[PDB]
This record gives structure tokens, sequence and C-alpha cells, in this order.
């Protein structure tokens, strides 16, 4: 298997990784494990003008005054179990947010800060029929209502819920109280059940409170009863919220119909479904063990045609110190990282469960030392039903001493490995700045991308509206509009040339100003960046960009293209002239 | 002797130099292994970092000063403290075009540590360091021509109050040395081996030029008092236009085909090498006919002319291997050229000689390019990287913005060999390289560091011993935290404030152990920092939501990572 791509080859697959505390959706090529793209999500991009534009802050609401995210686990849209690259959904711990990233032009288009919780942490799609549903767990713990009377966390009213955000619409679709609280989350290959792990089952604030239990446990959600209970109307809503909610808490021991807790130890971390649809699989973290929840003797449990929620744990493999995270090779193996052994250790699945069974067999195949501390993996198509077997990627925390030393702040490490036959081969060492949590991988021809904008596209719709009421016409106009102390300045670029390179305003006007770019050529992008006010975005092919500043100094003022455009780049130049305060009234 | 050099770095193995690339229009700095051409580490400047917090901490925000109000910066133009004529390892200066900004980098912890908004001018652009004896002072080019003063009263860019400036940084203090009014507008800048002599090209003369300063006329006109200043800038500011076809003393204006576009110093010492651009050509200036040229013993100004290579359509930028030869991008035949210094002086005179060795594709679209060393009389001639702009198919498409391509070329034979096509975001546009011995960085902090000294003197005023105390100090509406941390425990867990409250959250990580970095996120109110090992860092925010709110380390730190949490409960107002 091929492990360097050489000038003017391509990669064979492409890779999504998250961003960590940067914000980010970064784009690598895989094998070659270069960065071909960053994607702004909850960070400000001075390079595109990401939380600067008026695009960009209308998709992110009020959520635009933060400068800051937490982004973990980036997952790619399915149908009927396979990616169909469509969208990319990411999570915001920081700020408790879900962004959705258009992959065909690889921005993100839409976001939502779900109601009612603090810090969205993991998050899964649904696989079939199709992702219908976004699932996504809030971590921690807080009153309802959370106006400051009550914080007490074992108050009746203070809890976590559980999220499902409708894919299409980016709107909520409802929440269901847990107990306990949720860590990550997987779901089923039917459309019926999710599953997530849940740490904190003693609803402590400290370390040693949240550690007592011998067992958490994974609650499984029954989807087709919460769907049946919303439509049934039965459900309620807090504070200005319209978002349906129900309650899968256990009340004095009976059990939600929407819920079933199935005991499992110890502060499990990782929740994921192997790529055959046979099982949840929840990895201990503080116990050396992995636990198997058989997806088959689910509708059973729920009919409570089982004595004891553990029935429905079929395996329970021994596999070494600090379990994180399970992925899948398609041929019946699992991988699972050690952080504490600093190991992945691949396992057979059925050896595991016959094990359980009492039939001692040996089901670790090999264990692969990786540099060091590995928290999530991630094995190419694993998420899918046609998990391939190719390429896994373990994510370590600690560099140490693998890269040049850059000072007191390490860079993470990010390992690539074959696993294509039956033995794993470290292969390479990828450094990654901000602690990328996890990534997901998809073959090049699961992902088509567009070269050029469509002026129809809703990225931008709202801004087309804006022109249309001043009477714009936004592929031929060059024009200011002038609206009070409002300036509304409308041009096309095409380089070397800004379509307007001059305009007058008065001292304190609020100025925006909206470029269309009108080459068709792909690959000529413009940029717009104002000398010392702060101003900078980029405008590609077909695409309609603006910006709002405060013209606040008085004087001449540059204005310049930042993206190397055509030979004469330097001289795509203009100028803002602004008349003193003192010449004009007030 | 061929070009061989390994370009594969395994897994534990170490690459062999530092890169230090521009990061473009995103505004961080970025540091890369050479010959992986991975990046190792993001060194935030003008952007702002969720991740570090660089842009809201205090720490960050101070050095940032007023300009901590933009969100954004360009940047082009990296380069290291010099010593002698070599890299000393000291700092890493770098521009900001967007607002007009010069940063410095303190290499040992690999942070922005001092920044400065150049006064009286729009766009700081080109930029190089002083070489000898040492880096005393950082040159940089205003591009832009403004009114002085610029109040609105004049906006005529030909009024004679209306002109751009060359400005001298200090180095060490990065306070502002002296500027320069120059005729004309500038582009790139480049420094010779004394300290005499530092050159510009200028592309908006309306032949342009290249600008000669002599620095030592400057600083001589400076320490005897003969200078003005420009609006509530102290700055020393002299005249280095021509009055009436008269020269200045502190300039000499050459004149060179044409909108020339990089200025580049050969490391030999000999040359200042300005690319043609529009013209086919570079134009070489003897370095050492410049004290003549200021003493009025030559006719003419071309007369430091000593060759001018014809290469190819639009030449931009040009290094050296230390061996002989220099290296240009030819933006429009999309190629680097290899070409004979010495030949190229000898055609200049009329001998019949080849100096053109090769020309390499490059893809596509060549803009900077930089050779190992190639701005210290250490160049070594092992390695070339050009920046292109224009990646087209040579990476996966991505939708409608492409990466530049940084290209590895091995100069160390006879012959350049492409190896490595690295993909860049926000157009890096030009780097700098450094042997790995060059680079010595801190494992851990020291508590004495410059860089949070401020915060450990605001404790000081609380009656605070940073590394030992947790404590909530009330001061009207102000609350300061201050907590030490020591994974995977916070070391204040809880503490309650007044709605409304301006709220300072002080942490010390006093870990020992190298790379167990800690962070501190506050869930919906914007706050997001990193604390390393034996660092303090500060953030301010307000309690402006009542009710319980979580905090969290976001670096994992632990195997009890996800359970390094505490509480921030906030009375209702
Ligand atoms: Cu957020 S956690 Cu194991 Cu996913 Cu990194
Ligand atoms: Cu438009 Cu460069
Ligand atoms: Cu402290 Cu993770
Ligand atoms: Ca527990
Ligand atoms: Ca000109
Ligand atoms: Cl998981
Ligand atoms: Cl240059
Ligand atoms: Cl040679
Ligand atoms: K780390
Ligand atoms: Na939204
Ligand atoms: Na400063
Ligand atoms: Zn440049
Ligand atoms: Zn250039």
């Amino acid at each position: 298997q091929k492990i360097h791509v050489g000038p003017g080859e391509l990669d064979d697959y492409y890779g999504f990784w998250s961003g960590g505390h940067q914000g980010e959706v970064r784009v690598l090529g895989v094998p070659s494990m270069r960065e071909l793209m960053r994607i702004p999500v909850f960070n400000v991009d001075s390079a595109t003008g990401w939380g600067l534009t008026n695009e960009s802050r209308h998709i992110m609401g009020d959520s635009a005054k933060f400068l800051n995210g937490d982004c973990h686990h980036p997952h790619i849209s399915m149908t009927d179990g396979k990616y169909d690259g469509k969208y990319l959904f990411i999570n915001d711990k920081a700020n408790s947010r879900v962004a959705r990233i258009r992959l065909d032009i690889m921005k993100c288009d839409k976001m939502i800060t779900v109601p009612n919780v603090q810090a969205i942490h993991g998050l899964r799609l649904q696989k079939v029929p199709h992702t219908k549903y976004v699932f996504a767990n809030a971590e921690f713990i807080i009153p309802h209502p959370n106006d400051g009377k009550v914080f007490d966390l074992q108050d009746e009213n203070s809890y976590t819920m559980y999220n499902a955000i409708d894919a299409e619409t980016m709107e909520m679709a409802f929440q269901v109280i847990v107990d306990g609280n949720l860590d990550n989350t997987d779901a089923d290959y039917t459309g019926r059940f999710a599953a997530a792990t849940c740490y904190n089952s003693e609803k402590a604030f400290d370390l040693g409170g949240m550690m007592r239990n011998e067992r958490d446990w994974v609650v499984v959600f029954d989807i087709h009863a919460v769907e049946a209970a919303v439509k049934a109307g039965d459900f309620i809503t807090l504070g200005d919220s319209k978002t349906p909610v129900l309650d899968g808490r256990k009340k004095d021991g009976k059990d939600s119909k929407f819920t079933r807790y199935v005991p499992v130890p110890k502060n499990p971390h990782g929740c994921n479904t192997s790529s055959d649809g046979k099982y949840f699989i929840a990895a201990g973290k503080l116990s050396p063990t992995c636990s198997m929840i058989a997806i088959d003797k689910l509708p059973d449990l729920f009919a409570g045609k089982l004595a004891d929620p553990r029935d429905v744990i079929v395996g329970e493999p021994e596999l070494g110190l600090g379990p994180l995270h399970t992925t899948f090779d398609g041929r019946g193996n699992a991988y699972t990282t050690l952080f504490i052994d600093s190991q992945v250790v691949k396992w057979n699945m059925e050896e595991a469960v016959r094990a359980y069974k009492g039939e001692k067999v040996n089901y670790i195949k090999q264990k692969l030392d990786v540099h060091y501390q590995p928290g999530h993996l991630h094995a190419s198509l694993c998420e899918t039903n046609e998990a391939d077997g190719k390429w896994l990627v373990a994510l370590s925390k600690f560099s140490k001493d693998r890269f040049l030393p850059v000072g007191p702040l390490h860079p993470e490490n990010d390992q690539l490995i074959d696993i294509s036959g039956d033995e794993m081969k470290l292969v390479h060492d990828g450094p990654t700045f901000a602690e990328p949590h996890d990534c997901i991988m998809a073959r090049r021809d699961q992902i088509k991308t567009k070269k050029i904008w469509d002026r129809n596209d809703p990225f931008f719709a709202p801004t087309v509206e804006m022109a249309k009421k001043d009477g714009i016409n936004l592929d031929t106009d060059n024009k200011v509009i002038r609206d009070g102390n409002k300036v509304r300045v409308y041009m096309t670029s095409m380089a070397p040339a800004f379509g307007v390179q001059e305009f007058t305003v008065k001292q304190g006007d609020e100025v925006t100003v909206t470029i269309t770019n009108i080459d068709q050529i792909e690959d000529v992008s413009n940029g717009f960046v104002v000398v010392n006010h702060g101003v900078s975005m980029e405008i590609s092919p077909q695409q309609t960009s603006s910006i709002t500043f405060v013209a606040d100094k008085p004087g001449l003022h540059w204005y310049y293209c930042s993206w190397f455009c055509h030979a004469l780049h330097m001289e795509m130049v203009g100028r803002m002239m602004v008349e003193p305060a003192w010449s004009h009234p007030q």
C-alpha cells in the first residue's frame, strides 16, 4: 500500500480533522496527511473574513459574539449506511453549538446554539434510512431553570439532556432528559436505537464523587418511541424554547418508554457501533475492558423480555489499561486505543463474545505501541457498512520527542497505521496543532466539490435580497448607495481591478462593502482589506461577499486585494475618502 | 555532484531544519520541519486564536495594545535576527500589511512578545533586518502614499505633503528609531553586510528605482537633532526626497526597470539584486560602489549597476546557494531560473558568456523563493522552497478556494530537483529556514518570564503568591480569582459572584512535567485559554448570566481529563 504521494500524484482519501479548541475543521489528503484546506466554523478567520463578514455572522446568529470554539467529533451524512458526501457536522463544547458544513463548497452553512444545555460534546449521525437526525450530547448537569436560585446538582430539576437536531433544517427536533450525564454517542443500522455513555451517574461535581460508582452505564434510546410521543403531543417545553422535551429518567425504578440503562464500568468513554451493525461497543476507561451491547437484543430489552439490563451485554474483553475508543476494519476485528498503556490493541469481536460465554480463547491479535497516550482512533469508512480496512489514524495527546522542540506547547501526534494486512504497521507521524480529537476519512469519489459558486446559492442569498431593495443587479453594478449615515457600496471585482476604485463618506458613517467577483476562471479569488480598520474578506469566482465597518477616521484610507490574483496584484487597490466630522452637521 | 538528499523523515526521525512560514492573510506564523514539510506549531500573532487564547487573554491583549481591537492581519515577510551576518536564533520579526504593524516573536518560547503600530503610515509590507554587526534595526516599508497630516482636508496624492516613509524599528526595544520620507512608493527592502546601507525597490515613481539609504548619515542626523516629528509621534523623521533635482544625503535613487519587485542581498555581500517584474531582467547593484555614489564620485546613479541579466518573463524574487549562483522566480514562465552572478556581471560588460544554468518548471506562478540560510553569510545551498500561487490540479479539489503550492527543491547538486509539493492555507507568501542547531527553545516556562510579568505585578498588589495561592479577591464589582492548576484538578473548583461582576481568572500551572498543558474554558461565555507548565495566564470576562456555569480544562492532560472541571455560581441581581 503506497505510503508517499509524490509531486503530481493525488491522495486517495479525504480526511476531515476536527480543529480541537482552535475551532475549525481541517481537510487533509490521506495518506500524505497534508492539510489541503481549513474550514472556519467557530474561530474568526482573518483570511476569508469568517466571523467578520455579514454572511458568516448571519449564519452564526447571536453566537457571532464568541471568538472561540472547541470541536471534537466530525461526521459525514449518510444514506442507507454509507456516506453520501452532502454534509459534515461537528460540535462546539465551549459555547454549546452544532455546525453543518456543506461539502460541495467546503464552508459552514448553518449553525445552532442548542437550547437549555451546557457543552455539546459527543455527536453522531443517524445511519439508516439516512441521516434524518444529528444526535448530540450535552455533557454537564445544570438546573432548570438556571436562574441562580438553585445550584444543587441533586435537585429534581437538575439534569442534562440528549439532543436531536433535524439535519436538513438544522433546527431542534427533540430533547430527552436523562439521569447522570452524557459523554459519547452512536447510532444503530436500523434507525430505531441510539446509545450514549455516561460517566457521572453520581451527579457529582468533584473528581472523587464522579468515580464513586463501580459501574455507570450506557443509556439506550428508542427513537421510534420518542417520535411517537412527539406526534402524540406528549412532551413539555423549557424556557422560551419550543423544542419538545421528553423525560427519559427512571422514576422510582420504573423505566421510561424512551430509555434503558445498561450498567457498564467505569466512567466509560467511547461509544462505537461496529460496522456490521451487531454491537454498541463502550470503552471502559477506568475499567480495563470494553463492554459489547448486542443490538439484536435491544427490542427484547425494551419489551421487558429480559430480566436484567446487563443481559444485553455479550462480551467484555479485557484489553489493557485505559481503553478510550474503538474502530473497525470490516473483517470482524476491532481496534481500541489504550491511553495509559499507550497502544492500539487489535482484537476479534466474535472470539471476545465466545470468551464471555466462558470458552477460553485469545481474542487479542496484536498490540502496537503509539507515541504517546492515544485518544480517538479511526479506520477508513469505519462508520459505514463499507468499512474497508485499509488505513487507521490514532490521535495521540503527548508527542514528547517525536518532533523537533517548539517550546513549552507541543503538537499532537496523529499516527497513520496500515491495517490492510493481519499486522498493523506504523507508517507516518503527523504533528497537529490544538488537539484534534477525532477525524473521519472518505474515499476521493465520495466527495464532489464545486469549483465556482452558483449565483442563487443560499450562502449569500440574504445579501442578494438586500441588493434588490436598493435596486442593485449584483452581476453588473458599481454603485454607491447613500442612506442617512449608512453607505452601501456595491461593486464587481475582476482581477486586477475593483469595480469601484474610490468613494467618499462622512466621518462616522456605517459603511457596507459588497463585492461580487464576476470572474469565470476557477481559482481566481479576490480579497478586500481596508487598511487599519480591521476589515478583511475573500471573494471567490461568482461569489458575493459583504462586510460592514464604521468609517471612524477622517482622511484617505486605502483598500487593497489581499489574494494574489494577477501579475498586477499589488495594483488592485482603491481609496476610501472620509470627510471630517467638523465639516458636517453636529 | 548529484542532488541526492533524503526527503523522508520516518517515524522516530527528526527534521534537520526549522521552517518559519508566514501565515499570509490568516495572520499567524507557522513552524514547519524541513524536509518533511510538516507543520509542528502555529504561533498566533495578528489572528485571534481560540486554542491558546491569544487576543482574549490579558497578557496577549497587553502586548497587542490598542490594536487588540483588530481580529485580522496580513503577513508576508518573516525574518530571524542576526549577529555578524549569521542567525542568532533570538527573534523572528514579521509584518502586518492590513493594520500597519510589526511583531516580534521570541524563538525560545515560540510566542509573539512585542508588537508595534508604525505611526503615520498605511500598510507595512516589505520587511528585512540589519545583518551586521547585528540586528539593531528592523527595516519596514510602508506601501501606500497618504496625506500628512491625514485629517481629511487634503486628499490629493500629489500634494507636497503626500508621501510614504521607510521605517526603522529598534529590534530590542520594539520602539520606532526613525523614519525617512521617500519619493514614490515602497515595495521590498534589504540590507548590506556592513550596517551602512539598506535598499528598497519602488514601483510607483509615478524606469522606477531602487532607493538606497545611508543609514550612517541618518543616524548622524538623528544624533545631531536635525529632524522633524509628525503628528503626535516622537519618532525622528528625515527627508529623503529629491528636492529640485538635488539629492538628500540620506538617499540616492538608482533607476531600475520596471515596477521592480524583489530586493535581495547576495550572501557574499556584493550585490543588491532587484527583480525586474515587468522587465524580463534582474538589476545588480554593486554595494562596494555605494560609498563612491554617496560621495559624489560617480557620474551617474546608473554607474552602480554592474549586471542586468536577461532571465525570462516576470522575475519577482531572488535567493542564493552560497556557491555563486542566484535563483530567481519567473512568475509568467512559471519557473525557477538558476544563474551565475559573476558571469552575469561579465556579460554586462560585453563578454559572450552564458550565465543561465537551468530552468525548472514549478506549479504554478511562483512568487517568493528561499534557499536555506540565504539571508546569511552561511548560506548552505542545500534546500530551496518556491511558493507558488496557483496550485490548480496538484492537490485534491476542496471547493472554490485553493491552497498555495509550496514546493521543496533539492539544490545541493548541480541540477535542481523538485521533491515535494506542500499545500498551504491563505498564501504564506514567504518563509525562512534555520538549522536545527540555530534554534534553542525552552522546555518549560521560567517564572520570571517577561511575557506574564505584568500579571505577576497585579498579583503582587493583591498580596498573592502565584505559585501556591488559591484565593478569590473581591473589589467592588470586580472579582479576581487566583488559582494553581495541576492535572487533573483546578486549584479553585467553585466560586460565587454577582450577576454583572467583572471576573478575572488567573491560573498558574504548577506541573513540572514537560508537555502537560492545561486549558480553561468557561461554557457559553466565549472564554478560552492555555496554561503550559510554570506559565501564568489570565483572562477577564463579565458574568452577565445568572445561574450555574461550568468551566473545564480544554487540553487533554490526564486519564481524568473529562472530569477536570469547576463551577461558577452567579447570583441574580
Ligand atoms: Cu471530545 S473526547 Cu475521547 Cu471525543 Cu476527544
Ligand atoms: Cu486581486 Cu491580487
Ligand atoms: Cu487538565 Cu485535561
Ligand atoms: Ca462515575
Ligand atoms: Ca511605475
Ligand atoms: Cl466515541
Ligand atoms: Cl524581496
Ligand atoms: Cl552548482
Ligand atoms: K497535547
Ligand atoms: Na442557525
Ligand atoms: Na508595543
Ligand atoms: Zn513579498
Ligand atoms: Zn513578492
